[PDB]
Protein backbone atom coordinates (compact mmCIF):
# COMPACT_ATOMS: atom_id res chain seq x y z
CA UNK A 1 0.00 0.00 0.00
CA UNK A 2 2.19 2.84 -1.32
CA UNK A 3 -0.62 4.74 -3.13
CA UNK A 4 -4.37 5.19 -3.09
CA UNK A 5 -5.78 5.25 -6.62
CA UNK A 6 -9.42 5.17 -5.44
CA UNK A 7 -9.42 8.80 -4.26
CA UNK A 8 -11.30 10.98 -6.74
CA UNK A 9 -10.04 14.38 -7.88
CA UNK A 10 -11.42 17.61 -6.58
CA UNK A 11 -9.39 19.67 -9.09
CA UNK A 12 -11.59 21.84 -11.38
CA UNK A 13 -10.16 23.27 -14.63
CA UNK A 14 -11.51 24.86 -17.81
CA UNK A 15 -12.14 22.27 -20.53
CA UNK A 16 -9.09 22.33 -22.79
CA UNK A 17 -8.43 21.12 -26.32
CA UNK A 18 -6.35 17.94 -26.83
CA UNK A 19 -2.58 18.50 -26.93
CA UNK A 20 -0.39 18.43 -30.04
CA UNK A 21 2.42 16.14 -28.76
CA UNK A 22 3.54 13.48 -31.22
CA UNK A 23 2.31 10.13 -29.75
CA UNK A 24 5.18 8.08 -28.26
CA UNK A 25 6.66 4.97 -29.91
CA UNK A 26 9.61 2.80 -28.69
CA UNK A 27 11.58 3.42 -31.90
CA UNK A 28 11.59 7.14 -31.19
CA UNK A 29 12.16 6.73 -27.45
CA UNK A 30 15.19 4.53 -28.12
CA UNK A 31 16.70 7.16 -30.46
CA UNK A 32 16.09 9.89 -27.84
CA UNK A 33 17.86 7.69 -25.26
CA UNK A 34 20.87 7.09 -27.51
CA UNK A 35 21.24 10.78 -28.37
CA UNK A 36 20.78 11.90 -24.75
CA UNK A 37 23.60 9.52 -23.78
CA UNK A 38 25.78 11.19 -26.44
CA UNK A 39 24.77 14.61 -25.09
CA UNK A 40 25.88 13.61 -21.59
CA UNK A 41 29.20 12.46 -23.11
CA UNK A 42 29.64 15.80 -24.90
CA UNK A 43 29.08 17.54 -21.57
CA UNK A 44 31.68 15.29 -19.90
CA UNK A 45 34.28 16.04 -22.62
CA UNK A 46 33.64 19.81 -22.49
CA UNK A 47 34.06 19.95 -18.71
CA UNK A 48 37.24 17.89 -18.95
CA UNK A 49 38.79 19.80 -21.87
CA UNK A 50 37.86 23.34 -20.92
CA UNK A 51 38.19 23.19 -17.11
CA UNK A 52 39.83 19.86 -16.17
CA UNK A 53 36.86 18.71 -14.09
CA UNK A 54 34.15 16.09 -14.09
CA UNK A 55 30.63 17.39 -14.74
CA UNK A 56 29.23 18.57 -11.40
CA UNK A 57 27.13 15.77 -9.96
CA UNK A 58 23.42 16.00 -10.91
CA UNK A 59 24.03 19.24 -12.87
CA UNK A 60 22.93 17.85 -16.24
CA UNK A 61 19.65 16.58 -14.76
CA UNK A 62 19.08 19.94 -13.05
CA UNK A 63 19.85 21.61 -16.39
CA UNK A 64 17.06 19.66 -18.09
CA UNK A 65 14.64 21.02 -15.47
CA UNK A 66 15.80 24.66 -15.60
CA UNK A 67 15.74 24.67 -19.42
CA UNK A 68 12.16 23.37 -19.46
CA UNK A 69 11.03 26.39 -17.45
CA UNK A 70 11.72 28.51 -20.54
CA UNK A 71 11.93 26.00 -23.42
CA UNK A 72 9.62 26.75 -26.35
CA UNK A 73 10.75 23.89 -28.56
CA UNK A 74 9.40 20.59 -29.71
CA UNK A 75 10.99 17.79 -27.61
CA UNK A 76 9.30 16.61 -24.40
CA UNK A 77 12.73 16.00 -22.76
CA UNK A 78 15.60 17.92 -24.42
CA UNK A 79 15.68 21.73 -24.78
CA UNK A 80 15.97 23.46 -28.12
CA UNK A 81 14.47 26.97 -28.05
CA UNK A 82 15.45 28.81 -24.85
CA UNK A 83 15.97 32.44 -23.80
CA UNK A 84 18.50 32.88 -22.40
CA UNK A 85 20.92 30.54 -24.15
CA UNK A 86 23.22 30.26 -21.10
CA UNK A 87 21.61 28.28 -18.29
CA UNK A 88 22.14 30.01 -14.92
CA UNK A 89 21.81 26.57 -13.30
CA UNK A 90 24.61 24.85 -15.21
CA UNK A 91 26.75 27.99 -14.97
CA UNK A 92 26.39 28.16 -11.15
CA UNK A 93 27.27 24.52 -10.68
CA UNK A 94 30.31 24.36 -12.95
CA UNK A 95 31.70 27.56 -11.39
CA UNK A 96 31.40 26.04 -7.91
CA UNK A 97 33.78 23.22 -8.94
CA UNK A 98 36.49 25.58 -10.28
CA UNK A 99 39.35 25.13 -9.93
CA UNK A 100 38.45 21.76 -8.31
CA UNK A 101 35.40 20.07 -6.80
CA UNK A 102 35.46 20.29 -2.98
CA UNK A 103 34.88 16.74 -1.72
CA UNK A 104 33.74 15.40 1.65
CA UNK A 105 36.52 14.73 4.15
CA UNK A 106 36.77 12.63 7.31
CA UNK A 107 40.45 12.62 8.21
CA UNK A 108 43.04 15.25 9.05
CA UNK A 109 45.17 13.98 6.18
CA UNK A 110 42.25 14.28 3.73
CA UNK A 111 41.71 17.94 4.63
CA UNK A 112 45.43 18.59 4.22
CA UNK A 113 45.47 16.99 0.77
CA UNK A 114 42.38 18.91 -0.35
CA UNK A 115 43.76 22.28 0.75
CA UNK A 116 46.94 21.47 -1.15
CA UNK A 117 45.05 20.21 -4.23
CA UNK A 118 43.10 23.49 -4.33
CA UNK A 119 46.18 25.70 -4.00
CA UNK A 120 48.03 23.74 -6.70
CA UNK A 121 45.05 23.96 -9.08
CA UNK A 122 44.61 27.71 -8.56
CA UNK A 123 48.32 28.19 -9.33
CA UNK A 124 48.09 26.10 -12.51
CA UNK A 125 45.12 28.24 -13.61
CA UNK A 126 47.09 31.50 -13.20
CA UNK A 127 50.18 30.07 -14.86
CA UNK A 128 48.44 28.84 -18.01
CA UNK A 129 45.48 31.15 -18.71
CA UNK A 130 44.67 34.77 -19.43
CA UNK A 131 44.30 36.73 -16.19
CA UNK A 132 44.58 40.38 -15.24
CA UNK A 133 47.70 41.55 -13.39
CA UNK A 134 45.49 42.38 -10.39
CA UNK A 135 43.86 38.94 -10.17
CA UNK A 136 47.18 37.21 -10.89
CA UNK A 137 48.97 38.79 -7.95
CA UNK A 138 46.17 38.17 -5.46
CA UNK A 139 45.93 34.46 -6.30
CA UNK A 140 49.70 34.00 -6.49
CA UNK A 141 50.13 35.66 -3.10
CA UNK A 142 47.39 33.58 -1.43
CA UNK A 143 48.77 30.38 -2.96
CA UNK A 144 52.39 31.04 -1.87
CA UNK A 145 51.11 31.90 1.60
CA UNK A 146 49.26 28.59 1.83
CA UNK A 147 52.34 26.70 0.63
CA UNK A 148 54.53 28.51 3.16
CA UNK A 149 52.08 27.60 5.93
CA UNK A 150 52.06 23.92 4.88
CA UNK A 151 55.89 24.09 4.79
CA UNK A 152 55.95 24.55 8.59
CA UNK A 153 57.36 21.70 10.68
CA UNK A 154 54.64 21.49 13.35
CA UNK A 155 51.27 20.28 12.06
CA UNK A 156 47.77 21.70 12.54
CA UNK A 157 44.46 19.91 13.16
CA UNK A 158 41.82 18.74 10.69
CA UNK A 159 39.55 21.74 11.40
CA UNK A 160 42.46 24.14 10.87
CA UNK A 161 43.15 22.52 7.48
CA UNK A 162 39.45 22.91 6.64
CA UNK A 163 39.32 26.51 7.89
CA UNK A 164 42.43 27.35 5.87
CA UNK A 165 40.78 25.98 2.72
CA UNK A 166 37.57 27.92 3.37
CA UNK A 167 39.56 31.14 3.74
CA UNK A 168 41.76 30.48 0.69
CA UNK A 169 38.64 29.87 -1.39
CA UNK A 170 36.96 33.07 -0.20
CA UNK A 171 40.08 35.01 -1.30
CA UNK A 172 40.74 33.27 -4.64
CA UNK A 173 37.10 32.57 -5.58
CA UNK A 174 36.22 35.85 -7.33
CA UNK A 175 39.53 35.94 -9.18
CA UNK A 176 39.29 32.35 -10.33
CA UNK A 177 35.70 32.92 -11.47
CA UNK A 178 36.69 35.91 -13.60
CA UNK A 179 39.38 33.79 -15.28
CA UNK A 180 36.97 30.92 -16.09
CA UNK A 181 33.73 32.88 -16.72
CA UNK A 182 33.74 33.06 -20.54
CA UNK A 183 34.92 29.46 -20.83
CA UNK A 184 32.12 28.12 -18.62
CA UNK A 185 29.50 30.19 -20.45
CA UNK A 186 30.81 28.50 -23.61
CA UNK A 187 30.11 25.03 -22.15
CA UNK A 188 26.55 26.08 -21.32
CA UNK A 189 25.95 27.42 -24.86
CA UNK A 190 27.61 24.55 -26.70
CA UNK A 191 25.66 21.80 -24.91
CA UNK A 192 22.40 23.73 -25.49
CA UNK A 193 23.17 23.98 -29.22
CA UNK A 194 24.04 20.29 -29.55
CA UNK A 195 20.76 19.49 -27.78
CA UNK A 196 18.92 21.61 -30.36
CA UNK A 197 20.48 19.61 -33.23
CA UNK A 198 19.50 16.31 -31.57
CA UNK A 199 15.93 17.57 -31.04
CA UNK A 200 15.69 18.35 -34.75
CA UNK A 201 16.83 14.82 -35.71
CA UNK A 202 14.39 13.17 -33.28
CA UNK A 203 11.55 15.38 -34.55
CA UNK A 204 12.22 14.51 -38.20
CA UNK A 205 12.43 10.80 -37.39
CA UNK A 206 9.16 10.95 -35.47
CA UNK A 207 7.37 12.82 -38.28
CA UNK A 208 8.61 10.27 -40.80
CA UNK A 209 7.39 7.38 -38.66
CA UNK A 210 3.87 8.81 -38.46
CA UNK A 211 3.83 9.41 -42.23
CA UNK A 212 4.86 5.77 -42.74
CA UNK A 213 1.78 4.83 -40.66
CA UNK A 214 -0.41 7.17 -42.82
CA UNK A 215 -1.19 9.28 -39.74
CA UNK A 216 -1.88 12.99 -40.29
CA UNK A 217 -0.13 15.56 -38.06
CA UNK A 218 -2.44 18.49 -38.79
CA UNK A 219 -13.52 24.02 -26.83
CA UNK A 220 -14.86 26.12 -23.95
CA UNK A 221 -14.39 28.01 -20.72
CA UNK A 222 -16.78 25.47 -19.18
CA UNK A 223 -15.47 24.11 -15.86
CA UNK A 224 -14.96 20.36 -15.45
CA UNK A 225 -13.22 18.04 -13.03
CA UNK A 226 -9.69 17.43 -14.25
CA UNK A 227 -8.81 14.55 -16.58
CA UNK A 228 -5.64 13.15 -18.18
CA UNK A 229 -3.94 14.94 -21.07
CA UNK A 230 -5.27 13.73 -24.43
CA UNK A 231 -3.37 13.83 -27.73
CA UNK A 232 -5.04 15.07 -30.90
CA UNK A 233 -2.81 13.01 -33.21
CA UNK A 234 -3.88 9.34 -33.55
CA UNK A 235 -1.37 6.96 -31.97
CA UNK A 236 0.75 4.70 -34.23
CA UNK A 237 0.23 0.92 -34.09
CA UNK A 238 1.62 -1.14 -31.21
CA UNK A 239 5.07 -2.56 -31.81
CA UNK A 240 6.45 -5.91 -30.58
CA UNK A 241 7.34 -5.55 -26.88
CA UNK A 242 7.84 -8.78 -24.92
CA UNK A 243 7.13 -9.17 -21.21
CA UNK A 244 8.29 -11.78 -18.71
CA UNK A 245 8.81 -11.70 -14.98
CA UNK A 246 12.00 -12.56 -13.18
CA UNK A 247 12.10 -12.59 -9.35
CA UNK A 248 9.25 -10.06 -9.07
CA UNK A 249 10.87 -7.80 -11.70
CA UNK A 250 8.94 -7.02 -14.88
CA UNK A 251 11.29 -7.28 -17.87
CA UNK A 252 10.14 -5.54 -21.08
CA UNK A 253 12.16 -6.12 -24.24
CA UNK A 254 11.97 -3.96 -27.39
CA UNK A 255 14.25 -5.15 -30.22
CA UNK A 256 16.89 -6.46 -27.83
CA UNK A 257 16.68 -3.38 -25.57
CA UNK A 258 15.53 -4.32 -22.06
CA UNK A 259 13.98 -2.14 -19.39
CA UNK A 260 12.99 -3.31 -15.92
CA UNK A 261 10.51 -2.25 -13.24
CA UNK A 262 9.24 -3.97 -10.12
CA UNK A 263 6.14 -6.15 -10.27
CA UNK A 264 4.43 -3.85 -7.78
CA UNK A 265 5.00 -0.79 -9.97
CA UNK A 266 3.96 -2.70 -13.10
CA UNK A 267 0.66 -3.65 -11.48
CA UNK A 268 0.19 -0.01 -10.44
CA UNK A 269 0.82 1.17 -14.02
CA UNK A 270 -1.76 -1.34 -15.26
CA UNK A 271 -4.37 0.20 -12.93
CA UNK A 272 -3.48 3.79 -13.82
CA UNK A 273 -3.78 2.89 -17.50
CA UNK A 274 -7.26 1.45 -16.88
CA UNK A 275 -8.25 4.62 -15.07
CA UNK A 276 -6.57 6.97 -17.55
CA UNK A 277 -6.25 5.65 -21.11
CA UNK A 278 -9.23 5.89 -23.48
CA UNK A 279 -7.77 4.75 -26.81
CA UNK A 280 -6.64 1.22 -26.07
CA UNK A 281 -9.59 -0.93 -24.91
CA UNK A 282 -7.84 -4.25 -25.57
CA UNK A 283 -4.42 -3.19 -24.16
CA UNK A 284 -2.76 -3.71 -27.53
CA UNK A 285 -0.61 -0.59 -27.02
CA UNK A 286 -0.05 -1.01 -23.26
CA UNK A 287 3.35 -2.73 -23.32
CA UNK A 288 4.62 -0.37 -26.04
CA UNK A 289 3.75 2.56 -23.75
CA UNK A 290 5.08 1.05 -20.52
CA UNK A 291 8.38 0.44 -22.35
CA UNK A 292 8.44 4.10 -23.46
CA UNK A 293 7.53 5.30 -19.95
CA UNK A 294 10.30 3.37 -18.16
CA UNK A 295 12.89 4.24 -20.81
CA UNK A 296 12.04 7.97 -20.66
CA UNK A 297 12.39 8.16 -16.88
CA UNK A 298 15.63 6.12 -17.05
CA UNK A 299 16.97 8.64 -19.60
CA UNK A 300 15.82 11.58 -17.46
CA UNK A 301 17.74 10.33 -14.43
CA UNK A 302 20.72 8.92 -16.30
CA UNK A 303 20.36 5.42 -14.82
CA UNK A 304 19.51 13.19 -5.33
CA UNK A 305 17.37 15.75 -7.11
CA UNK A 306 13.98 15.13 -5.46
CA UNK A 307 12.32 13.70 -2.36
CA UNK A 308 9.18 11.66 -1.72
CA UNK A 309 6.65 11.93 1.11
CA UNK A 310 5.79 9.02 3.43
CA UNK A 311 2.45 7.33 2.77
CA UNK A 312 0.98 8.28 6.20
CA UNK A 313 1.71 11.95 5.41
CA UNK A 314 -0.29 11.72 2.17
CA UNK A 315 -3.07 9.96 4.12
CA UNK A 316 -3.11 12.78 6.65
CA UNK A 317 -3.06 15.42 3.88
CA UNK A 318 -6.09 13.82 2.26
CA UNK A 319 -7.99 13.27 5.52
CA UNK A 320 -7.17 16.54 7.31
CA UNK A 321 -6.95 18.88 4.32
CA UNK A 322 -8.83 17.14 1.49
CA UNK A 323 -5.76 16.83 -0.77
CA UNK A 324 -6.51 14.78 -3.92
CA UNK A 325 -3.76 15.80 -6.36
CA UNK A 326 0.08 16.02 -6.62
CA UNK A 327 1.50 19.09 -8.43
CA UNK A 328 4.84 17.33 -9.08
CA UNK A 329 4.89 13.57 -9.65
CA UNK A 330 5.41 10.71 -12.11
CA UNK A 331 3.24 7.66 -12.82
CA UNK A 332 5.87 5.68 -10.92
CA UNK A 333 5.92 7.79 -7.73
CA UNK A 334 2.43 9.32 -7.53
CA UNK A 335 0.17 8.60 -4.57
CA UNK A 336 -3.06 9.74 -6.25
CA UNK A 337 -4.29 8.81 -9.71
CA UNK A 338 -4.39 12.51 -10.71
CA UNK A 339 -1.15 14.53 -10.74
CA UNK A 340 1.01 16.78 -12.92
CA UNK A 341 4.23 15.41 -14.43
CA UNK A 342 7.01 16.42 -16.78
CA UNK A 343 6.12 14.25 -19.81
CA UNK A 344 2.51 14.64 -21.01
CA UNK A 345 3.23 12.84 -24.29
CA UNK A 346 3.68 9.52 -22.45
CA UNK A 347 2.51 10.16 -18.85
CA UNK A 348 -1.07 11.08 -19.85
CA UNK A 349 -1.87 7.43 -20.55
CA UNK A 350 -1.14 6.81 -16.84
CA UNK A 351 -3.03 9.77 -15.32
CA UNK A 352 -0.84 12.86 -15.86
CA UNK A 353 -2.56 16.23 -16.31
CA UNK A 354 0.70 17.48 -17.89
CA UNK A 355 3.41 19.86 -16.62
CA UNK A 356 2.41 21.89 -13.60
CA UNK A 357 3.19 25.33 -15.06
CA UNK A 358 0.67 24.54 -17.84
CA UNK A 359 -2.05 23.32 -15.45
CA UNK A 360 -4.61 25.91 -14.36
CA UNK A 361 -7.07 24.76 -11.68
CA UNK A 362 -9.83 27.06 -10.53
CA UNK A 363 -10.37 25.05 -7.36
CA UNK A 364 -9.22 21.99 -5.46
CA UNK A 365 -6.87 20.88 -2.70
CA UNK A 366 -3.28 20.23 -3.78
CA UNK A 367 0.09 18.99 -2.51
CA UNK A 368 3.35 20.19 -4.10
CA UNK A 369 6.81 18.67 -3.60
CA UNK A 370 8.88 20.02 -6.54
CA UNK A 371 12.28 18.69 -7.60
CA UNK A 372 15.29 20.63 -6.30
CA UNK A 373 15.58 23.14 -9.15
CA UNK A 374 15.64 26.76 -7.99
CA UNK A 375 14.28 28.17 -11.27
CA UNK A 376 11.36 25.71 -11.40
CA UNK A 377 10.47 26.37 -7.75
CA UNK A 378 10.46 30.12 -8.46
CA UNK A 379 8.19 29.74 -11.49
CA UNK A 380 6.01 27.43 -9.37
CA UNK A 381 5.44 30.25 -6.85
CA UNK A 382 4.58 32.78 -9.55
CA UNK A 383 2.07 30.25 -10.87
CA UNK A 384 0.56 29.55 -7.42
CA UNK A 385 -0.13 33.22 -6.76
CA UNK A 386 -1.55 33.75 -10.26
CA UNK A 387 -4.05 30.92 -9.73
CA UNK A 388 -4.95 31.94 -6.18
CA UNK A 389 -5.80 35.46 -7.35
CA UNK A 390 -7.66 34.38 -10.49
CA UNK A 391 -10.24 32.28 -8.60
CA UNK A 392 -12.61 32.93 -5.72
CA UNK A 393 -13.42 29.20 -5.52
CA UNK A 394 -11.76 27.11 -2.77
CA UNK A 395 -8.11 26.66 -3.67
CA UNK A 396 -5.28 25.36 -1.50
CA UNK A 397 -1.63 24.36 -1.98
CA UNK A 398 0.42 22.61 0.73
CA UNK A 399 4.03 22.96 -0.38
CA UNK A 400 7.11 20.95 0.76
CA UNK A 401 10.55 22.45 -0.02
CA UNK A 402 13.98 22.19 1.60
CA UNK A 403 14.86 24.91 4.14
CA UNK A 404 17.60 26.55 2.07
CA UNK A 405 18.79 29.58 4.07
CA UNK A 406 22.49 30.02 3.11
CA UNK A 407 21.66 31.56 0.70
CA UNK A 408 17.85 31.62 0.68
CA UNK A 409 16.11 30.59 -2.47
CA UNK A 410 13.79 33.14 -4.15
CA UNK A 411 10.87 30.70 -4.09
CA UNK A 412 11.03 30.24 -0.32
CA UNK A 413 11.55 33.94 0.30
CA UNK A 414 8.60 34.80 -1.94
CA UNK A 415 6.29 32.18 -0.42
CA UNK A 416 7.00 33.53 3.05
CA UNK A 417 5.98 37.05 1.93
CA UNK A 418 2.87 35.81 0.10
CA UNK A 419 -0.47 37.41 0.92
CA UNK A 420 -1.92 33.89 0.62
CA UNK A 421 0.19 32.24 3.35
CA UNK A 422 -2.03 30.77 6.07
CA UNK A 423 0.56 28.73 7.97
CA UNK A 424 4.18 27.59 7.84
CA UNK A 425 6.20 25.01 9.78
CA UNK A 426 9.29 22.78 9.65
CA UNK A 427 9.08 18.98 9.35
CA UNK A 428 11.78 16.25 9.16
CA UNK A 429 14.10 16.48 6.17
CA UNK A 430 13.64 14.37 3.05
CA UNK A 431 14.86 10.81 3.64
CA UNK A 432 15.10 8.00 1.09
CA UNK A 433 11.76 6.17 0.78
CA UNK A 434 11.62 2.44 0.08
CA UNK A 435 8.91 2.37 -2.61
CA UNK A 436 18.72 20.25 5.99
CA UNK A 437 15.07 20.32 7.09
CA UNK A 438 11.77 20.68 5.20
CA UNK A 439 9.64 23.83 5.14
CA UNK A 440 5.88 23.29 4.77
CA UNK A 441 3.93 26.31 3.49
CA UNK A 442 0.13 26.63 3.30
CA UNK A 443 -0.97 28.93 0.46
CA UNK A 444 -4.75 29.31 0.26
CA UNK A 445 -7.28 31.86 -0.90
CA UNK A 446 -10.19 32.99 1.26
CA UNK A 447 -12.48 30.14 0.23
CA UNK A 448 -9.63 27.63 0.50
CA UNK A 449 -8.80 28.90 3.99
CA UNK A 450 -12.48 28.60 4.83
CA UNK A 451 -12.87 25.01 3.62
CA UNK A 452 -9.52 23.53 4.68
CA UNK A 453 -8.32 25.83 7.44
CA UNK A 454 -5.00 24.81 9.08
CA UNK A 455 -6.28 24.52 12.64
CA UNK A 456 -4.30 23.32 15.65
CA UNK A 457 -5.93 19.87 15.44
CA UNK A 458 -5.31 19.27 11.75
CA UNK A 459 -1.68 20.45 11.99
CA UNK A 460 -1.13 17.96 14.83
CA UNK A 461 -2.55 15.03 12.88
CA UNK A 462 -0.25 15.92 9.99
CA UNK A 463 2.80 16.10 12.27
CA UNK A 464 1.76 12.80 13.88
CA UNK A 465 2.05 11.08 10.46
CA UNK A 466 5.86 11.32 10.75
CA UNK A 467 5.95 10.06 14.38
C1 LIG B 1 22.12 23.47 -0.38
N1 LIG B 1 21.54 24.15 -1.53
C2 LIG B 1 21.34 23.49 -2.82
N2 LIG B 1 20.86 24.58 -3.68
C3 LIG B 1 20.60 24.41 -5.12
O1 LIG B 1 21.05 23.15 -5.57
C4 LIG B 1 22.25 23.31 -6.36
C5 LIG B 1 23.32 22.34 -5.90
O2 LIG B 1 23.75 22.69 -4.55
P1 LIG B 1 25.04 22.00 -3.88
O3 LIG B 1 25.22 22.51 -2.49
O4 LIG B 1 26.20 22.12 -4.81
O5 LIG B 1 24.59 20.45 -3.82
P2 LIG B 1 23.62 19.57 -2.87
O6 LIG B 1 22.36 20.38 -2.66
O7 LIG B 1 23.35 18.30 -3.64
O8 LIG B 1 24.39 19.34 -1.59
C6 LIG B 1 22.62 24.80 -6.26
O9 LIG B 1 23.34 25.28 -7.39
C7 LIG B 1 21.28 25.46 -6.01
O10 LIG B 1 20.57 25.61 -7.22
C8 LIG B 1 20.69 25.74 -2.92
N3 LIG B 1 20.19 26.92 -3.36
C9 LIG B 1 20.12 27.86 -2.44
N4 LIG B 1 19.64 29.07 -2.75
N5 LIG B 1 20.51 27.67 -1.14
C10 LIG B 1 21.03 26.49 -0.60
O11 LIG B 1 21.34 26.43 0.59
C11 LIG B 1 21.10 25.48 -1.59
N1 LIG C 1 7.14 20.57 -14.84
C1 LIG C 1 6.79 19.58 -13.98
N2 LIG C 1 5.49 19.45 -13.55
C2 LIG C 1 5.11 18.42 -12.68
N3 LIG C 1 6.07 17.56 -12.21
C3 LIG C 1 7.35 17.68 -12.62
C4 LIG C 1 7.74 18.68 -13.50
N4 LIG C 1 9.07 18.54 -13.70
C5 LIG C 1 9.53 17.49 -12.97
N5 LIG C 1 8.45 16.95 -12.31
C6 LIG C 1 8.37 15.81 -11.37
O1 LIG C 1 8.19 16.25 -10.03
C7 LIG C 1 8.43 15.11 -9.19
C8 LIG C 1 9.14 15.51 -7.89
S1 LIG C 1 9.48 14.13 -6.72
C9 LIG C 1 7.87 14.19 -5.88
C10 LIG C 1 7.36 12.79 -5.58
C11 LIG C 1 5.93 12.61 -5.08
N6 LIG C 1 4.92 12.76 -6.13
C12 LIG C 1 5.57 13.62 -4.00
O2 LIG C 1 4.73 14.52 -4.24
O3 LIG C 1 6.09 13.53 -2.87
C13 LIG C 1 9.28 14.15 -10.02
O4 LIG C 1 8.55 12.98 -10.34
C14 LIG C 1 9.62 14.95 -11.29
O5 LIG C 1 9.84 14.17 -12.46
Amino acid sequence: VYWDLDIQTNAVIRERAPADHLPPHPEIELQRAQLTTKLRQHYHELCSQREGIEPPRESFNRWLLERKVVDKGLDPLLPSECDPVISPSMFREIMNDIPIRLSRIKYKEEARKLLFKYAEAAKKMIDSRNVTPESRKVVKWNVEDTMNWLRRDHSASKEDYMDRLENLRKQCGPHVASVAKDSVEGICSKIYHISAEYVRRIRQAHLTLLKECNISVDVQDRLVYCYPVRLSIPAPPQTRVELHFENDIACLRFKGEMVKVSRGHFNKLELLYRYSCIDDPRFEKFLSRVWCLIKRYQVMFGSGLQGSLPVPVFEALNKQFGVTFECFASPLNCYFKQFCSAFPDIDGFFGSRGPFLSFSPASGSFEANPPFCEELMDAMVTHFEDLLGRSSEPLSFIIFVPEWRDPPTPALTRMEASRFRRHQMTVPAFEHEYRHGTAVIFLQNNAGFAKWEPTTERIQELLAAYK
